[PDB]
């Protein structure tokens, strides 16, 4: 929404997000990077976008050369809020309903994970790797790569899982090792949040 | 230089960093991990087809070719990093009179140029590069140019003179989220003798 604010996380960022993220990695990501997106969004939006949800702001400003700055900050605020709800200490096991949807689409959970890591590894520069529901294709699950502030809402996709591949997301704990970050992140994924987003996306 | 690519010899020992701004680890990751991976991937995608060609040739032959975007990315990044690593040296090198004069005539002063270059770097969204180029199509005037991802000014017909990497990996080890501090401090390590040589040759 607007005036936007840094959301409360499901866990204490001061303890990191064990076993994959250190307190420093979480501190920089949330209190520096996400907070800057929130502040800049509030500054570029002012009072103009009041009452609108962040999704509505994103859709109103997407592909508008005069409001690219606002698109970048609004989309990054949505993207980080989504990503920070996708992680939790020690993760949460995948509920049956989501495991079933992932298995039917990708052949297995391990085939999905391998396909998602490949997409993340090959997402050139700053970006995001997503698992979305495609309402224009029988609510099927699709892996989607976005560049910079790119947001799948602009494509009509319904996000269910977001993984940040901007270097700041992993540089403190993994340095140049984006493949290791992608392989290890599975240990902290809150699959109960993903299943909730999946269940809501299919109506 | 040419294909098959190799990591360029640096003017300094990366094991000592690049004092007073870069630690040995920041240099180690940037050159031996990031730059090396661009070299290896370029050599893999170029194969035998681009053997014996210069890096500039590969960048231009493959630019604006959707089927060879992978090759463009690796070839442009190898050029960009080779240029950047030649722009830095421990304690820097003072600006020669000929370049100081060209910078002063264009930007009003050296200080005004630096402030303008920092603003461009700070506002270069996502992964990118901030350049000082000579524009041969405009009376050899100096211009500040921002490129995104692997973006290379050679494709615009610009003649690079200074490259500053703004991909987060260029500064994350020593400056974390503080891209403005990295940009303000980098001036202390710039090899202005190399820049003046590039300027003089660019005409
Ligand atoms: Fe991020
Ligand atoms: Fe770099």
């Amino acid at each position: 929404h607007a005036p936007a604010e840094l959301p409360k996380l499901g866990f204490n960022w001061k303890d990191g997000c064990a076993p994959v993220f250190s307190p420093r990695q979480m501190e920089l990501h949330y209190t520096k990077h996400h907070k800057a997106y929130v502040d800049k969004l509030n500054a570029l939006a002012g009072t103009t976008y009041d009452g609108k949800s962040i999704e509505e702001i994103i859709l109103a400003v997407a592909n508008d050369a005069e409001k690219k700055g606002l698109f970048n900050q609004a989309a990054q605020h949505f993207n980080h809020t989504f990503y920070f709800r996708c992680i939790t200490p020690n993760g949460k096991a995948m509920p049956k309903s989501l495991e079933s949807a992932v298995t039917a689409q990708f052949g297995s959970v391990e085939q999905f994970k391998d396909a998602f890591v490949q997409a993340g590894v090959n997402n050139f520069g700053s970006g995001w790797t997503w698992l979305c529901v495609d309402p224009s294709n029988k609510n099927q699950l699709v892996i989607d790569n976005t560049s910079n502030a790119g947001c799948p809402l602009t494509k009509g996709l319904r996000p269910v899982l977001a993984v940040d591949v901007w270097e700041h997301a992993y540089y403190k704990d993994f340095e140049n090792r984006r493949p290791d970050y992608l392989k290890e992140i599975w240990s902290v994924i809150d699959w109960e949040f993903v299943a909730k987003m999946h269940a809501q996306a299919i109506k």
